[PDB]
């Protein structure tokens, strides 16, 4: 989807408490589990792609690293 909306979905599941624009592993799983179960690009876990992803987000993924996620899984 277009950045807008790729913000939107991305607050809807990362507007909880702490950081209300970083998604946790766990909001991370929620989301990418419910918004994108077609698009589960893991493996037999995310911890790997977790840890591939958060080279900034602290513990995290911020919107940027979602966004860029969502630009490895189209690409």
């Amino acid at each position: 989807k277009s950045p807008e909306e790729l913000k939107g979905i991305f607050e809807k599941y990362a507007a909880k408490e702490g950081d209300p624009n970083q998604l946790s592993k766990e909001e991370l799983k929620l989301l990418l589990q419910t918004e994108f179960p077609s698009l589960l690009k893991g493996g037999s876990t995310l911890d790997e792609l977790f840890e591939e992803l958060d080279k900034n987000g602290d513990g995290e993924v911020s919107f940027e690293e979602f966004q860029v996620l969502v630009k490895k899984i189209s690409q």
